[PDB]
Parts: structure tokens; C-alpha cells; sequence
């Protein structure tokens, strides 16, 4: 069975990867070397080599190239791929999948030779039972990404040629999702590349982009390096710079995951032609609103969206309802707004048509909009840790979890936690030593 946990996921999250230490240890190392101009990780090794040749006046050419660094191992650095391995990527991908008129998705990557998102994105989407995907990897040069063709082939991927700077080829056409990963790969120009991408993106699609932020420690550190390659330096921009660039191309930011070490993960959605949105209270306890929705949804000729809003209870189950109706005919229009707050103290916003927050969410145009304790997000599915849980217990017994596998023997919590000591026939006894007999071995071996 596929085991997952249904948890709230705020749209914007900052300081995502604070819990990890290896990332923090790497950051402490990196800042140490940079100070005044030591580990198995690639980026610290590169910094050490760069500072080794010269303490001052380091050559740009020498630090650009060195043995053990010419491999595209920069993404392999735990700092570089911290957010991709974190559940932020899954959250963004699930948000992209949910907001889709059909049940088929078309995603085209750019600069996959260095982005290496093809090796991670398709796997995260296996849990979806019915979703059918089309993944294609595009790069400027045919030899680029010529390696690992077995990795590409084992997944239903398609080769490409598109250069972000120049216009997109028609083969890609109107796609649902565009993954860039500018953090490691080098774009020709922010403005031009984004303009071409949004030109390729269908009406109402998404643009998932991963990049390192200027004005932050790691961003500045990478800025100091890579001085030989100007394109890479172009990709690194301040957060406000990225936000300003986004508006210029008529693209609206719906999601933004920000790691503590400066990394960011944007999710931008192409606006769809605006239309007058219907509104329907769905909080009546007699279900009389069902008739209204039945009539409203009946007129399939109309294309106006329907916004079921429940603001009178935190236990309204509109999420499952919109999930179910979206599969039914006419369900491409359904959208939700739910105010579920778990704390009495926390305030309740106003979702009046004139209100500003309703305007913001409408600009977003996202199916699920849940407001839980001062933040907007939606419920998302995350695979839970495989390791079995444990706890301290004075009572526990040895048991072979997998019959006939001596390597499966482990201590398990015993029922002797609950017992009565008064009964003379009970006589609970502590165990200091226990013996093994032929019978025990026969049971263990199976």
C-alpha cells in the first residue's frame, strides 16, 4: 500500500529547511571559507580549491575549471538541491496537477542537462493513480544531456532541442507545466527566457522555477564564483528583482517556497481570460444549496466560474465535494473558498466581493483556497517516513517481523504494560536472563 499523510501546506513558506543540520553544517563551512577570501561535499571542495591556488587575486579561469568539479555535480551539492529533496517540490507539483481542466498533464523541461529535474519530477507523480503524464527534456545542444540516456529511456521521456532565449518550437505547443531549475543551469537572459517560456505556456498553465536568491549568503557566494560565465550570473537575482520580472511578462505568482539558506522555488500561473465569477454560499445546514448548484451547473453553455464559499463553519467538507464534482461533467468550473480555523483566538477574515483578500485569491484562480490560522493554502498528500515508530517501554518482547528472516528480529512493545498485580495467580516477574532452545530457533527460521 501507498501510505500518505493529508496535511495542510501553506502557499508561501519561509525558512523551509531549518531543521536539517547537514545543510546548516555545509552553510557554516561555506561562510568560513568565504571569510578572509574541508568536506566531502562538492561545493566546499570547489571553494577550498579556489582559495588554495591563491589567497588573494584568484584567477577567474582557474576557479571556473578544476578536477573533480567539471562534472555537473553542483546540483548534487546538498545545499543546491535542498528544496528539491524537501517536500516543497511535491507540494508545488501537486498544486499544478490539481489545477487542470483535464486528467492528462503535459510538462516540458528546459536545460535538463544540468537541471536534472527529469530524474526527480516523474517519480513524485507515481502516487497519483489516474494521472497520465508526458515529460520531455529540452536543451540547447544535442550533446548536452547525451549522457544517462538509459535513465531517460527507463522513464517515458522525450528528447528536445528548445533554447529558452529563442522562440519555442511548435512540438511543445500548449503545455501545462514548465520546469526550469535556473539554480544550476544557465539561462541566456531572465527577461527573454521568461518571455519565451510564457509564450510557450498554455492559457492557465504553471511555471515552476528554482533559483538561488541574490542578497543572501549562498547567492553572493556563487556570485563571487562563476565570474567567467555571465549567463549564470544573470540567473541570480534579488527576490524583489524576481518579483518585478514576473509582472513584466504578465505572470502571477501563486506559490513561493523559500529555504533559509537563500534558495527559492517559485510557482507562477499564466492568467486566464477574466470573466464574471459566480458566487454560491454553501453553508446552509439543510443542503438547500444543492439545488442552486444543480441549476447553476446545468447551463453548460456558460463558462463563468462557480466559487463555493463556506465561511460559517470550520468543519464544512467542501474540499471533498469540489474534488468529486470536478471529475463530473461541468466540473472544470468548480472552485472553493473555505475558512477553517482551529483556534478560537485567531481572527476570521472577510471574503466579501469588495474585500481585498477575495480579490487576491480570485487573481490566484486556484481550485482549493483554505485559510487556516493566518495563511492561505490547501491540503496536500505526502508520503510518510518508512521507518517504524518506537517508544521507551519497560515491557517488550523479541519477535521476528518477517517470518523466516533472522535479520528481522527486533524488540516490540508487549502487552504486559496493562496488568493487575493483586491476583496471586498472576505473579508478574522481571526478566534478567532468558534462554534459547531448539524450538525458538525452529520458529525463528520458519
Amino acid at each position: 500500500p501507498i501510505l500518505e499523510k493529508f496535511c495542510f501546506t501553506p502557499h508561501t513558506e519561509e525558512g523551509c529547511l531549518s531543521e536539517r543540520a547537514a545543510l546548516q553544517e555545509e552553510l557554516q563551512l561555506c561562510k568560513g571559507l568565504v571569510q578572509a577570501l574541508p568536506s566531502q561535499q562538492e561545493l566546499p571542495r570547489l571553494l577550498s580549491a579556489a582559495c588554495r591556488l591563491q589567497l588573494n587575486g584568484n584567477l577567474q579561469l582557474e576557479l571556473a575549471q578544476v578536477l573533480a568539479q567539471e562534472r555537473p555535480k553542483l546540483p548534487e551539492d546538498p545545499l543546491l538541491s535542498g528544496l528539491l529533496d524537501s517536500p516543497a517540490l511535491k507540494a508545488c507539483l501537486d498544486t499544478a496537477v490539481e489545477n487542470m481542466p483535464s486528467l492528462k498533464m503535459k510538462v516540458v523541461e528546459v536545460l535538463a542537462g544540468h537541471g536534472h529535474l527529469y530524474s526527480r519530477i516523474p517519480g513524485l507523480l507515481s502516487p497519483h493513480p489516474l494521472l497520465q503524464l508526458s515529460y520531455t527534456a529540452t536543451d540547447r545542444h544535442p550533446q548536452a544531456l547525451e549522457a544517462a540516456q538509459a535513465e531517460l529511456q527507463q522513464h517515458d521521456v522525450a528528447q528536445g532541442q528548445w533554447d529558452p532565449a529563442d522562440p519555442a518550437p511548435s512540438a511543445l505547443g500548449s503545455a501545462d507545466l514548465l520546469v526550469c531549475n535556473c539554480a544550476v543551469a544557465a539561462l541566456g537572459d531572465p527577461a527573454s527566457a521568461l518571455s519565451n517560456m510564457v509564450a510557450a505556456l498554455r492559457e492557465g498553465g504553471f511555471l515552476l522555477l528554482h533559483t538561488l536568491l541574490r542578497g543572501h549568503p549562498l547567492g553572493d557566494i556563487v556570485a563571487f564564483l562563476t565570474s567567467t560565465e555571465p549567463q549564470y550570473g544573470q540567473g541570480i537575482l534579488s527576490q524583489d528583482a524576481w518579483e518585478s520580472l514576473f509582472s513584466r511578462v504578465s505572470l502571477r505568482l501563486v506559490g513561493l517556497k523559500k529555504s533559509f539558506y537563500g534558495s527559492t522555488l517559485f510557482l507562477c500561473r499564466r492568467p486566464t481570460p477574466q470573466d464574471s465569477p459566480i458566487f454560491l454560499p454553501v453553508d446552509d445546514t439543510s443542503f438547500r444549496w444543492v439545488e442552486s448548484l444543480k441549476g447553476i451547473l446545468a447551463d453548460e453553455d456558460s463558462s463563468r466560474p462557480v466559487w463555493l464559499k463556506a465561511i460559517n463553519c470550520a468543519t464544512s467538507g467542501v474540499v471533498g465535494l469540489v474534488n468529486c464534482l470536478r471529475r463530473e461533467p461541468g466540473g472544470n468550473r468548480l472552485r472553493c473558498v473555505l475558512l477553517s480555523n482551529l483556534s478560537s483566538t485567531s481572527h476570521v477574515p472577510e471574503v466579501d466581493p469588495g474585500s481585498a483578500e477575495l480579490q487576491k485569491v480570485l487573481q490566484g484562480d486556484l481550485v482549493m483556497n483554505v485559510y487556516r490560522d493566518g495563511a492561505w493554502g490547501a491540503f496536500r498528500h505526502f508520503l510518510l517516513e518508512e521507518d517504524k515508530p518506537e517508544e521507551p517501554t519497560a515491557h517488550a518482547f523479541v519477535s521476528t517481523l518477517t517470518r523466516g528472516d533472522l535479520s528481522s528480529i527486533r524488540w516490540v512493545c508487549s502487552s504486559l504494560r496493562h496488568a493487575q498485580p493483586t491476583c496471586p495467580g498472576a505473579q508478574l516477574c522481571t526478566v534478567y536472563y532468558a534462554s534459547l532452545n531448539f524450538r525458538d530457533i525452529m520458529l525463528a527460521t520458519g
